[PDB]
RNA sequence: CUCGUAUGGCGCAGUGGUAGCGCAGCAGAUUGCAAAUCUGUUGGUCCUUAGUUCGAUCCUGAGUGCGAG
RNA sequence: CUCGUAUGGCGCAGUGGUAGCGCAGCAGAUUGCAAAUCUGUUGGUCCUUAGUUCGAUCCUGAGUGCGAG
């Protein structure tokens, strides 16, 4: 049927450039899904894909969103499937690439439709999302469908929100409405995974700051500075729409010697997203997906046009030719990254929560772990321990007393 | 979504008596697959599970069909759909079995409805159709779609006359009708293939077709016998129903010692097929639903509560908790069956014909092959070379002759 | 002691100039027959020996084996 | 040669009773914020030694290493 190549990988691998090369070889069309790069300029720090090196190859759902407007995914999920449907019925195939793998869920049905099911919500139901008190909506949950609001811990706000929002505007539990998905992938999908690595990819992601710096990244962050300011934008509102991107609130100290700490800040945050993205990968993405994906080794970028551009081609040129893939599906030297054990073994299966009474964090909650093997994690942490000495060594100032 | 369970594997593996125990242990239901189990009685060669063995779960698509008539895919579509439809609108989850893994394509969209499409079929194309010429009917479709002409030898009539019928009743190009197919497998399904070493396998096959007769097979034989006599039926009759199944053609010459002979026949036919179902397990169904399919070691059975009971309930029971299965899918010893090289790699891709000029078949038809790896093969066989010396060696005596 | 045969795993062809087939085996195929069907293909040097002959697996003799006497 | 400072990977607090805060690191989560967000967590015995005292990282006195006229 009507085939979709999709390239997923971490920051600073080589997606967009693979990307491009796949695009002619096969005439196909980028069409980016990448959480920021649909921001209106802003490039250098975005790191967007220079003209001068797409061959031409049009792109689509990239620089098109305005920064007055927050992007999300089922902003995704109708401008992505429109693209697709374009560029199908235009004898031409679709290559989606980007970083935001979450994203990708819309490939395969991982999502919950609330806006074509409209209700008008009430005072009451309203007061209890938009309220002040922070358990509280959780505790709303628990009561209506406990078995979904058993899923995530109860200081996850943003989702567990989510979750009751959803139980109003559907008025179904949304923990059925899961048990009743499909998750199948439309289309025909080709996974690539771009891989490389740690140390080396590191290295280069710091080197890829530093000489980002040197193509002007400061008149971007000025710039966005700029827009930021006269806006009277607080820090907190670094968790909205571009100002989430990485390259912008870690200098916000600087723009009130320093400089270079925001420079160190940066290289931190990316190097930190890479890791989180292969974590996704591995847990999320791939065991959705049943694990049908074929890695490429992208470690050393001396080679590449052997372990990328050919096995690509070569993965793609049977994936369109309507033909099984005789590929290995992975390198010997990241044939472990497929397995089981650094996959869907990881995931969290255990669900029971579970409430120290000994223990509280700053916010004065009690500590409350998700799932056995980690509720004794906990019992064993010095934290726990030293928190039970406290107790214990008071106990007995008493006992003594008699 | 709605679970499936599929237990697939070779003649004699046992995967009725683990069927039984997954139906009781998860609350399902036995959905046969086997092409000659759907027939009435005739239990004993046909291999039919016994009451007294199914812990009273029920069964499906089994032993509904009289002799008169003739099963097939499209019959096993519906039949296994309702039940499928049915097992679940009532908690129930179904559980197919069977050793026909050629009707499993139904559990995939992998076929094309003739009938729902109707259209009077032309006293031009039935006569092309039912023509006594085997070739012409060929040219005919190599002439409207060649591109699905080429994908199938001049001689196999029953596909190729298969592939004319479509371009008929559906007036569109078989080959394009494939190109525009899905595959996508509907409802959440787990396959499950319980195997065996062939060597250990074909011993219990063999004693299996011995303590076989011991239990009265015999008196099926000639039950069989007794309707395809009194009906003038000829032994080129058994290639259609019940006709093909294994313990009756075997000993018609029999039923006109000998029937040693016989019975050595159906212990060769058993293995055989025995064979061919692995081939087409790792060379049609795995490569057709991308591999997702998980081993379970029954080569030893001594154990099998641990490498199969326990194994296919630790998978079954993650799978219907509707949770990402953690199980390594493959036991080391049998990891590489699920191996490329043992699957999708095996598949043919070079369609090409190739015609021997100087080499022909007992039909008086030149030799054809298919993929530039088989042609060459010909050309090195001694079949060719002694062929291609008779004919050097005569023209040699023209030669001289002038 | 009459006579007949003796060919790749089995069952068979054939030939005076160094051999074919069916089955098994191995392999490819499979979108209304699938426990069925189609296709390709690896195995021998024609029991042993001494002769006839330019040359024998096919002729003569003998031995060895097997078969109906 | 007289003063300072030496505490988990880096940076810095600190009470007489057997140690912290920040950066990182590790891990789990993710179905309208995902370059985001929530959650859990490993690390050192406080530069070595002799005293002092019931007790020392912190108190006294040496020795080691770095900074300063
Ligand atoms: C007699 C023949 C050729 C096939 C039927 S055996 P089976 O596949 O039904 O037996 P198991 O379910 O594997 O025990
Ligand atoms: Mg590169
Ligand atoms: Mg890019
Ligand atoms: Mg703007
Ligand atoms: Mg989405
Ligand atoms: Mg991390
Ligand atoms: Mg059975
Ligand atoms: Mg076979
Ligand atoms: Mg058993
Ligand atoms: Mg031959
Ligand atoms: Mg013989
Ligand atoms: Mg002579
Ligand atoms: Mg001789
Ligand atoms: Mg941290
Ligand atoms: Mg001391
Ligand atoms: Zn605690
Ligand atoms: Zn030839």
């Amino acid at each position: 049927s009507k085939k979709v190549i999709v390239i997923a990988g971490t920051t600073g691998v080589g997606k967009s450039q693979l990307s491009i090369q796949l695009a002619q070889k096969f005439n196909g069309e980028v069409i980016n899904s990448d959480s920021m790069q649909v921001y209106k300029d802003i490039p250098i720090i975005t790191n967007k894909h220079p003209l001068q090196e797409r061959e031409g190859i049009p792109h689509h759902v990239m620089n098109h969103v305005d920064w007055s407007e927050e992007y999300y995914s089922h902003r995704f999920e109708t401008e992505c499937m429109n693209a697709i449907e374009d560029i199908h019925r235009r004898g031409k195939i679709p290559i989606v690439v980007g970083g935001t793998h979450y994203y990708l869920q819309t490939l395969f049905n991982k999502r919950v439709d609330t806006k074509s099911s409209e209700r008008k919500l009430t005072r009451k139901q309203l007061d209890i999302l938009e309220s002040t008190d922070p358990d509280v909506i959780y505790n709303t949950l628990v009561k209506c469908d406990p078995d979904i609001a058993t899923k995530y811990h109860p200081n996850d706000y943003r989702r567990v929100q989510r979750m009751l929002e959803i139980y109003y505007k559907t008025g179904k539990k949304p923990s059925e409405t899961f048990n009743e998905q499909k998750i199948t992938l439309k289309f025909d999908t080709l996974f690539l995974w771009l891989y490389s690595k740690p140390e080396p990819l590191f290295q280069r992601l710091d080197d890829r700051v530093d000489d980002m710096l040197e193509r002007g990244a400061l008149q971007e962050i000025k710039q966005l500075y700029e827009y930021y300011s006269q806006n009277k934008f607080t820090p907190e509102q670094c968790e909205n729409g571009v100002w989430q991107v990485i390259g912008f609130k870690e200098f916000l100290p600087w723009l009130t010697v320093k400089l270079e700490d925001c420079i160190e800040r940066m290289k931190t945050r990316t190097r930190q997203y890479a890791k989180r993205q292969v974590k996704w990968i591995k847990k999320m993405l791939i065991p959705d997906i049943k694990g049908d994906i074929y890695l490429l080794d992208a470690t050393d970028l001396s080679q590449w046009d052997t372990n990328a551009s050919q096995r690509a081609i070569a993965i793609s040129n049977d994936f369109i030719s309507n033909r099984p893939i005789k590929q290995e599906r992975a390198p010997k030297a990241l044939e472990e990254l497929l397995s089981k054990g650094e996959t869907t073994m990881k995931k969290l299966d255990d669900w029971t929560h579970y409430t120290c009474n000994v223990c509280r964090n700053a916010d004065g909650k009690n500590v409350v772990a998700i799932g056995e093997k980690y509720w004794k994690i906990h019992l064993g942490s010095r934290r726990h321990k030293s928190n039970l000495k406290r107790n214990t060594r008071q106990a007995d100032f008493e006992k003594w007393k008699i």
